[PDB]
């Protein structure tokens, strides 16, 4: 199951946005991008399994990179804390 909250922007969200841009630059579809900012709202999904136990998270962010707005989804595994870029699409309209 997934449960949801909005988290505020600050260094943690800035670094999620920078992670997303670095990961997208590995793929190369949009050429080389450079991070500009994360804007509100930042969604945090917590993924539960079994007896309402956290398996991991997904952060869904609007990120300006190279002056274009993208939607990035980043997974984070609870056990390992490992993060991955799941989706990076755009450009997209501002929220």
């Amino acid at each position: 199951s997934g449960e949801w909250e909005i988290i505020d922007i600050g260094p943690f969200t800035q670094n999620l946005g920078k992670f997303a841009v670095d990961e997208e630059n590995k793929i190369g579809q949009y050429g080389r991008l450079t991070f500009n900012k994360v804007i509100r709202p930042v969604m945090k999904k917590t993924i539960y399994e079994n007896e309402r136990e956290i398996k991991g998270y997904e952060y869904q962010l609007y990120v300006y990179a190279s002056d274009k707005l993208f939607r990035a989804d980043i997974s984070e595994d609870y056990k390992t804390r490992g993060r991955k870029l799941l989706r990076f699409n755009g450009p997209v309209p501002p929220p």
